[PDB]
């Protein structure tokens, strides 16, 4: 129990065709030591935890499939918010009230326990900067969610529960939305979202995490290594802190012309995938697809700063292959951090149909670093 | 009939939370002449129609549950394209090669007898214009519209199938990408998509689809009733054209005291509604929801000339209610035009539950005017 493997379940890769389907049968609990069932949300009214799909969650028993994986020794948490749930400003209406507050704390308790929860994990994105907008949030959500943390806390301690949070990899969100020292002492992990550094929105191409500044970067903070240091130097302790490694790409449209380097300008997200179906993303399995079988080029960097991006016409998407995935576990060992986290299991090839390297190969490589797992070796997908 | 009632079904409407969640099983086939699935998108390798959604449309069969109401008496149509599909030179790479439109004509027959479609809506954004980027295709994607029109119309006509096509209401657009006469003699509808005249692109409030000049407008053209004699003066038939009305509204965050006023410099779009979630868009059950639930302010034009807009805040949302609705299908009648066009289906108050006017208030004030469906009378917001 060294170092964690954090894997991110998401209920609704479920509504997928059927090779990209994941349902919790798929899970390998061999694979992680903790698992955060992806996601519950936050009632608009009442300020508390409800499931955001009844049918699957609760009809369909997958909050109790998942937390029945506990057998195996893995803990089960529940994640709450992420990117859509984070709209808006019921979050910060509830950490701003002491009442309010109070109310979240008795009933998630009730909430998890109800299912087999092991505990909670936190994905307000974000305090003050609402999804990143933050002109938009009161400065008092950086002391709010602080209180909320050191409450749920003390409550969990009575019950021997688990409490976490994912939290953003921009220093200015860091700056704007936490309060380090006390986050460090009152959480059990601090899942770093150390990935979408870069993606269509920049109307250039750029890699989704970046591990080391590069010679093309303009913003030197927009890479993992800076991220991870500045949260050990905001008051961090490094064993708190998993680095997540992201399980697919963000891909572009490149404008007719501009080549298929770093930085060329881009006019939209890259055609959908498949099995994702979201224009901008890919998972690996269906860049795995696209270089085998479509004739996708590989496109690595010699200096290993970032991992690869692969192209093919106008098409161009970056992301971390077996090798970045090994690089970034062992940076995690080398710096004595807490763990890697897993973004999201169902994104890996987690069918073995599409790489050709095994089953879940980005993830076994993480296990293979940070927990002895033997494995073979990383595999080449231009091979 | 002499009217044609064309009501475009948007496939993810499933995936919405809660009263938003719209299925198959909610169109009513009565209040529809013409349905169109919204939306199949263009292959960028093949250059033929494929499904968006496998696993709603194929999978779980959707495209086959919605052509199943054709036992209704109503047609059921494919659309293609939208404006996510029409970034990029895709389809312009088909209509300017004859090899490929003869492909794409093949394909698509069989494509659309596979899943008991009685034809195709086509719904590029916009031939030339790309995205409104009029400077990124060439002049003769109007040519090559025009071809593919005609050619499809040959091979559909084999068959007893369907042709339409949705267009642009901007003149500038319209001049650079449509050979009106041809569109005309060999579509069996053209559907104006009169709205999105302003939006919180404008930096500045504006009725998302004004129907006759206003005096604070700065661009005479920017209205339906220009669009329509516009069309009729390019050479349409009259009967041809079907005029689009939003079920939705445009919102706008207006500056801190600019006040409510039309022309109102704003700084964003309006903070997303619950259900559509998408910043700067509310559907209409969202408006009414703001309107009796949380005291938003109705805004009308004496003149008849603009919709109404609603307020609340910094908050400003511009929509056609039902008695504009009303006026707008009025209007089809006195010109002798081909019908009205919905967009869409699931952002009217289809449940009835938020406006308190009986399902599908919008569309039911459709049909009554063009079709004699009773219905009960224009429910008034404020009310
Ligand atoms: C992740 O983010 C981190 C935070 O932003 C980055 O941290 C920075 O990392 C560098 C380490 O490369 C560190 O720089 C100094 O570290 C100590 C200061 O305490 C210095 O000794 C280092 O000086 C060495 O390297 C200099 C090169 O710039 C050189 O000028 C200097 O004379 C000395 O050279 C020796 O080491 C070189 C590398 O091994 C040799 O090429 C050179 O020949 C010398 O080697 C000899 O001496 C060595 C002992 O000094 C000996 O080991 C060797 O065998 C031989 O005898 C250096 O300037 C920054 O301070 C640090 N910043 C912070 C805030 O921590 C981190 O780089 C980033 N990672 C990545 C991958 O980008
Ligand atoms: C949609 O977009 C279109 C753009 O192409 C706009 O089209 C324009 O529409 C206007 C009408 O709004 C049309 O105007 C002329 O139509 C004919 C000319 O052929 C005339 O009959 C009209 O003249 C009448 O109105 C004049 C305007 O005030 C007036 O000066 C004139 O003396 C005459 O007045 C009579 O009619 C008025 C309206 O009923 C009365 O107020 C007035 O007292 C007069 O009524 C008497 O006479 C009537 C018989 O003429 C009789 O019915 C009545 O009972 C009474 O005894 C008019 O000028 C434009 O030609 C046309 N433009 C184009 C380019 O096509 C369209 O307006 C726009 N819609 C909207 C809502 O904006």
């Amino acid at each position: 129990e060294r170092f964690k493997v954090v894997c991110y379940y998401t209920n609704w890769a479920w509504y997928r065709p059927d090779n990209g389907k994941y349902t919790p049968g798929d899970i390998n609990p061999e694979l992680c030591t903790h698992i955060i069932y992806a996601f519950a949300v936050l009632d608009k009214e009442e300020l508390v935890i409800k499931s955001h799909d009844i049918w699957l969650d609760v009809e369909n028993k997958f909050y109790e499939k998942v937390t029945a994986l506990k057998s195996h020794g893995v803990k089960v948490l529940l994640g709450l918010g992420g990117w859509d749930d984070s709209a808006g400003d019921k979050y910060s209406r509830l950490v701003n009230n002491v009442s309010a507050r109070r109310k979240f704390v008795v009933h998630a308790v009730d909430f998890l326990e109800q299912y087999g929860f092991d505990g909670l994990d936190l994905d307000w994105e974000y305090p003050k900067c609402w999804q990143v907008e933050c002109e938009k949030g009161p400065d008092s959500d950086k002391q709010g969610f602080a209180d909320l943390v050191k409450e749920l806390r003390k409550a969990f301690n009575r019950r021997g529960m688990l409490l976490s949070a994912a939290v953003s990899a921009s220093k200015r969100v860091i700056d704007y939305a936490y309060n380090v020292p006390a986050l460090s002492m009152n959480l059990d992990w601090i899942s770093l979202m150390t990935y979408d550094y870069h993606g269509q929105w920049d109307k250039k191409t750029g890699h989704v995490a970046p591990m080391y500044v590069h010679d093309k970067d303009t913003d030197n903070t927009f890479n993992v290594n800076f991220t991870v240091n500045y949260w050990i130097n905001k008051g961090a302790d490094r064993k708190k802190l998993v680095v997540g490694v992201p399980f697919y790409g963000q891909s572009f449209s490149v404008v007719e012309g501009a080549g298929t380097g770093l930085g060329a300008p881009t006019y939209a997200g890259g055609e959908a995938g498949d099995e994702t179906r979201a224009r901008g993303f890919l998972s690996f399995y269906e860049i795995c697809e696209r270089v085998k079988v479509k004739g996708w080029k590989v496109h690595r960097d010699p200096g290993g700063r970032i991992g690869p991006y692969a192209t093919h016409d106008d098409q161009w998407v970056s992301f971390d292959d077996d090798f970045m995935a090994r690089h970034k576990a062992e940076y995690v060992r080398a710096m004595e951090l807490g763990g890697s986290m897993a973004w999201s299991l169902d994104l890996d090839d987690f069918t073995g149909k599409y790489c050709g390297c095994g089953k879940a190969p980005l993830l076994t490589t993480i296990n293979h670093v940070l927990r002895g797992k033997e494995a073979p070796p990383p595999c080449i997908l231009h091979e």
